[PDB]
RNA sequence: ACGAUUAUAUCC
RNA sequence: GGAUAUAAU
């Protein structure tokens, strides 16, 4: 019921040249573990990927109260083995989504036209140049080359500057252009980032598609414009956010929770990537009905032929080691395509609006809507859908929507349907609704308003106290380390004064931090540094001058500009709320690891050794 | 060898 | 503008 039909007329030629420079190994295997993905072959390969974490020996021996909580120090690095990858890839890889029914199908259709065309009344679809690709790609963005031809460059700088990769690119664009693609292959690898293990074991994260940098260009030309045109920003799409840092996203919550209706809600969805349908799909491509000529061929040949139909490469451990299988699937979202972040914004808005529609009644049943139920649908969309997406602000697959009244907490079935599961809650268990905007997660944040000592208000950035201790304890690499990292650890410091800096806990170990790590050292990488000899970096005061310069000179929801002239100025959240978020504030091994913190302080520059050190601690009393 | 999109800090 | 670091989807 839920296997895969490939269409080989698309994807056959792709197959094939994968095979050809793989016949030494080239086999079939019949113990394949893909259920819901196509399989089509598999040769020999080499282990990549990592499981191991490094400790961040000045972090943790500054945060010792924290030691003895298991959701600090059970933080790891994700696993990216193909070990890592295979279990992800069984959990929410490789599984489907049913078909919509047939009233969702023509309810997301006609969301999706009503969108681009709000989307587009002040922009207009457009080809990105390769003076464009070459200003943007990072120097080291991965090559990610599948066949022998594109394994030419050490670099995406190199290769962008040699005249032959861009001869690749033109033989496969004439190919897009005439309907046919052959060369556009995703690479696969897991997300290295930093999770909570469990029973001593590092987790895998999620997949991460990409192609190789001369289909990556191909589809920036023909779809960057989403995202180099701002497509998705606030004052083009009322619901996204695109382009503000999440320190000022806050501000967005509390002008949604300006608005007369429910609770606020913030459903995450499970896995929204794998839960993408080919409906979805074939509806994020209507953006080529906006598009002319060359450029909607173009673009055409990226959503048929490299987004509905993708061949995949992906390692997975065999007892006679490592090989590669070459996959494919035609529903999902590559998570790594250009349009990841704009195309899931987009669909997610669509979603939204539908789920908000079922809540006041536009439609009664998604298994057909009847004609009249497609014109309250469309007149709903011309009245009050641009109201209606301004109740929301949504970054990719996170949501926050404050809908007219709490029937949304119920409308499901539209939600179900369309694919979009809700994470940690049954399938038609009502949703948990925030009548406090302050305590919405968006972003894996929530957001206070802080009075300040001049009464003006801040509104900032917050989250549970154990996230950010355990990953300032860890970062990527093996074993153990004090002076490699540092002046990580330094720069995990600076992001707390700048932004945490009302929690308690957090302003006290960040100061030790920078009390304990060498004032002249400056960051590299994140194992290298070098000296200045006589500029210490980031002192308290320029430390100071960060947190003017985002928190009052450039932030537009300061009207006074007035600078804060001391630390001491700065305020805390509440000891009630820091308490609330994690802090431990109260707790005896709290007061001693205060008390006592110069000790520390003092131990960690022993072991770093004789370098020139400066006392951040005065900055508090 | 190291995805896309984006913010902030730093260094050049 | 780039690189690094961090963070977010
Ligand atoms: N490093 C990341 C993280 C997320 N995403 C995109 O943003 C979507 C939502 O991100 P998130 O909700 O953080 O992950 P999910 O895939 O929803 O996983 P889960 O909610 O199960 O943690 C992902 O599906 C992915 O397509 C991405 O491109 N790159
Ligand atoms: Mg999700
Ligand atoms: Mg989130
Ligand atoms: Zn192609
Ligand atoms: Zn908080």
């Amino acid at each position: 019921i839920e296997s895969e039909t490939p269409n080989l007329d698309i994807i056959g030629k792709r197959i094939e040249k994968i095979k050809q420079e793989h016949e030494t190994s080239w086999h079939y295997d019949q113990d394949h573990p893909y259920k819901t993905w196509a399989y089509h072959g598999s040769y020999e390969t080499k282990q990549t990927g990592s499981a191991s974490s490094m400790v961040n020996g000045v972090v943790r021996l500054l945060t010792k109260p924290w030691d003895i909580i298991p959701m600090v120090t059970q933080m790891a690095m994700t696993d990216t083995t193909p070990f890592g990858q295979q279990r992800v890839f069984k959990e929410k890889v490789d599984t489907r989504t049913q078909e919509p029914k047939e009233g969702t199908k023509k309810l997301m259709k006609i969301t999706a036209e009503w969108l681009w065309k709000e989307l587009g009344k002040k922009k207009t679809p457009r080809m990105c140049t390769r003076e464009e690709f070459t200003r943007k790609v990072r120097s080291n963005a991965a090559l990610g080359a599948i066949f022998t031809d594109e394994n030419k460059w050490k670099s995406a700088r190199e290769a962008v500057e040699d005249s032959g990769f861009w001869e690749l690119v033109d033989k496969e664009r004439n190919l897009h252009l005439e309907g046919k693609c052959e060369t556009c292959v995703y690479n696969m690898m897991g997300k290295r980032e930093k999770k909570l293990g469990e029973f001593g074991k590092a987790k895998g994260s999620r997949a991460i598609w990409y192609m190789w940098l001369g289909a990556r260009f191909l589809e920036f030309e023909a779809l960057g414009f989403l995202n180099e045109d701002h497509w998705f920003s606030r004052e083009n799409s009322l619901s996204g956010v695109e382009g503000e840092g999440l320190h000022k996203l806050g501000y967005i919550l509390r002008d949604v929770s300006k608005k007369e209706g429910g609770a606020m809600y913030a459903d995450d969805t499970a896995g929204w990537d794998t839960r993408i349908t080919l409906e979805d799909l074939k509806n994020e491509e209507m953006v080529t009905n906006h598009m002319e000529g060359e450029h909607k061929k173009l673009a055409e040949a990226i959503f048929k032929l490299t987004y509905q139909n993708k061949v995949v490469r992906v390692q997975r451990p065999t007892p006679r080691g490592t090989v590669m299988d070459i996959i494919s699937r035609r529903d999902q979202r590559g998570s790594g395509q250009v349009v990841t972040y704009g195309l899931n914004t987009f669909t997610n808005m669509e979603a939204q609006l539908i789920r908000q529609m079922e809540g006041e009644g536009v439609f009664k049943s998604i298994q057909h809507l009847t004609v009249t139920e497609e014109i309250a649908v469309k007149n709903w969309l011309v009245r009050v859908g641009r109201e209606r997406l301004s109740r929301m602000a949504i970054s990719g697959d996170d949501c926050v929507v404050k809908p007219l009244d709490d029937r949304f907490a119920s409308a499901l079935t539209a939600l179900n349907d369309m694919g979009k599961v809700r994470k940690d809650i049954q399938q038609w268990e009502p949703s948990r609704g925030w009548n406090d905007w302050t305590q919405v997660p968006f972003c894996s944040h929530h957001f206070h308003e802080l009075i300040m000592k001049d009464g003006r208000v801040l509104v900032v950035p917050c989250r549970n106290q154990d996230e950010l201790i355990g990953r300032a304890r860890i970062s990527q690499g093996a074993g153990w380390s004090l002076r490699e990292t540092a002046c990580l650890g330094k720069s995990y410091a600076q992001m707390w004064s700048l932004m945490y800096f009302h929690r308690r806990d957090l302003r006290l170990a960040a100061n030790a931090i920078c009390s304990a790590v060498p004032s002249h050292w400056v960051p590299t990488s994140r194992t290298t540094w070098s000296i200045h000899a006589t500029h210490e970096w980031m002192t308290t005061e320029d430390m100071l001058t960060v947190w003017n310069r985002v928190w009052i000179q450039e932030n537009p929801w300061m009207e006074d500009k007035t600078p804060v002239e001391s630390w001491e100025e700065i305020p805390y959240l509440g000891k009630r709320e820091d308490q609330w978020c994690g802090s431990l504030i109260g707790l005896t091994s709290r007061a001693t690891w205060a008390k006592n913190i110069q000790t520390a302080i003092n131990q960690v520059r022993s072991l770093i050794g004789n370098e020139e050190y400066t006392d951040y601690m005065p900055s508090m009393k």
